[PDB]
């Protein structure tokens, strides 16, 4: 717990620990949300990881995220060291600069290339499914959530699978840090690991993602090797670390309700629009701002410097924004949420995310149509930058499956 700053009033102090929520064990989206109770004001201080503001509702993450002028992306984490050591690009720049970078970004991992990608992404998912199919269960987090997007990454960046357990412990250690690691000691071992490669396909360009971005153009002109490997760096963790988690949230919901299962085995039409719905219900990334000068907000005096957490996870969960939010409707009328992010750095990554999303739930469903979790699990979830899933044991009776 740290000291209250001079600044702070007393009355919108409310210790909440993004790493380790009080609430936890009823639900990391349930954990989040007791900061939307009746009691807890619409922006509060945190005395936990060295102390920052939280904001609490829709209303103000949004504005705070298209007001980049007073809340800049320049130290973006919880903790203030791991915000001061990131300089990922394009997530560490405000515009004006920010912008030609996201163009080299959108040109790696946007649409273009989710339809370069369109056969293999199917491809992976049917073949990883048919081969669990017949053993009438699975530990879904290790079976099917890591590989199916971690290896569809991995293809596009041109890099080799046994490097995967090296990287997934390092892109971890950043989001939800164990002890072992400190995010700057991660980073700089993301970036070794990316440097050797980044300049042999500066020498030998390829068709591979690395290759794009190395070799790439920023308004005209040559990106430098020290940009490429920062904008590289953030390409993996998005890679092996956002839709793997969201997949397991998913899934565990599906396997507890029988009702949803059914709606969308009837109607598979209606699986995009279910996608979106999961992905308000069980948002799962929070990260944020530092204020560029002293500032007032909806009533309270912010100081410059002081860090600000606007969790993109709060916005669809807020009961001014969805009514009766913890409810998974898919005909949900207006899906409001900023589970991909708000303002100019809207995610790079959500074409593919939602592809690779929509893609698991309809030919999961044609093969496995109906699946619970395993007779006694109780399921954990764990907090951080993005939140997830410590295990997910699923099972199924084969006679009812179909190879397709
Ligand atoms: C469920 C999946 C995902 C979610 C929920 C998600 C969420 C987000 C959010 C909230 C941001 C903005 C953060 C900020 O403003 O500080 C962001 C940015 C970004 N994401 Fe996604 N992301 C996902 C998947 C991906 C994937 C799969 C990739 C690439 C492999 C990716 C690459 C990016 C990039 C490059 C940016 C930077 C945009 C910028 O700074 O201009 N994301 N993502
Ligand atoms: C907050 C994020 C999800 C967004 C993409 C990966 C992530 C950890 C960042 O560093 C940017
Ligand atoms: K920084």
């Amino acid at each position: 717990l740290a000291p209250l700053p001079p600044h702070v009033p007393e009355h919108l102090v409310f210790d909440f620990d993004m790493y380790n929520p009080s609430n936890l064990s009823a639900g990391v989206q349930e954990a989040w949300a007791v900061l939307q109770e009746s009691n807890v004001p619409d922006l509060v201080w945190t005395r936990c990881n060295g102390g920052h503001w939280i904001a609490t509702r829709g209303q103000l993450i949004r504005e705070a995220y298209e007001d980049y002028r007073h809340f800049s992306s320049e130290c973006p984490f919880i903790p203030r060291e791991a915000g001061e050591a990131y300089d990922f690009i394009p997530t560490s720049m405000d515009p004006p600069e920010q912008r030609q970078f996201r163009a080299l970004a959108n040109q790696v991992v946007g649409m273009p290339v989710v339809d370069k990608l369109e056969n293999r992404i199917q491809e992976l998912a049917c073949s990883l499914i048919e081969s669990l199919r017949p053993q009438g269960q699975c530990n879904f987090t290790e079976d099917y959530a890591e590989p199916f997007p971690i290896r569809i990454f991995m293809l596009l960046a041109g890099l080799p699978e046994e490097d995967i357990p090296h990287l997934k412990y390092l892109t971890d250690q950043m989001t939800r840090p164990d002890g072992s690691m400190t995010f700057a000691e991660a980073k700089e071992a993301l970036y070794d690991y990316l440097i050797p490669i980044i300049e042999q396909r500066r020498q030998k360009p390829g068709t591979d993602a690395i290759s794009i971005v190395a070799n790439g153009q920023v308004n005209g002109r040559p990106i430098t090797s020290d940009e490429a490997k920062r904008m590289c760096g953030l390409l993996l963790v998005g890679g092996l670390d956002t839709v793997v988690n969201f997949l397991s949230f998913s899934m565990e919901f599906l396997a507890k309700s029988p009702e949803h299962r059914q709606e969308l085995i009837q109607r598979p039409e209606r699986i995009p629009a279910a996608c979106e719905e999961l992905l308000r219900r069980f948002s799962l990334v929070a990260d944020g701002r530092i204020l560029t000068s002293d500032y007032e907000f909806h009533g309270v005096q912010l100081k410059k410097g002081d860090q600000i957490l606007l969790p993109q996870m709060l916005s669809g969960l807020d009961e001014r924004e969805n009514a009766c939010p913890m409810h998974v409707d898919f005909s949900r009328q207006k899906v409001s949420h900023t589970t991909f992010g708000h303002g100019s750095h809207l995610c790079l990554g959500q074409h593919l995310a939602r592809r690779e999303i929509i893609v698991t739930l309809k030919e999961w469903l044609t093969r496995i149509p109906d699946f619970s979790i395993a007779p006694g699990a109780q399921i954990q979830h764990k907090s951080g930058i993005v939140s997830g899933v410590q295990a997910l044991p699923l099972v199924w009776d084969p006679a009812t499956t179909k190879a397709v």
